[PDB]
């Protein structure tokens, strides 16, 4: 319900067996990519927070992450972002600066929301 904090459509991306590279992880096809928060008891109380990218085609999930609140996030161009939770790294390519912007202000509400309890 209000447990959603972003919803796009974009391709996931890996970062490559090059230096410094990134590609999309398997096909160039879109992914619903959500951000959202899973209550551990109480519906209000603490929470966790994930980033999820469904495959649109075949519905498979490539992309399941819990955000941190360390994470570091990279705009490097207005349409492709790139975040690091911890050792790994994902990368988005929006189709729009606008979903782009939509999805930033979404982690970034989910990330200063994660303390919420305790
Ligand atoms: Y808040």
């Amino acid at each position: 319900s209000h447990m959603s904090y972003a919803r796009v459509r974009a391709v996931v991306m890996t970062r490559d067996d090059s230096s410094g590279g990134w590609l999309p992880l398997g096909g160039s096809g879109l992914s619903s990519v959500t951000v959202f928060k899973v209550p551990h008891q109480e519906e209000n109380g603490c929470a966790d927070f994930f980033i999820r990218g469904e495959r649109l085609r075949d519905k498979m999930v490539v992309l399941e992450c819990m955000l941190k609140k360390d994470l570091i996030y990279n705009k490097v161009t207005p349409t492709f972002h790139h975040w690091k939770i911890d050792d790994k790294k994902f990368g988005l390519t929006f189709q729009s600066p606008a979903d782009a912007r939509a999805f930033d202000r979404g982690i970034r509400r989910a990330i200063e929301d994660i303390s919420q309890g305790c």
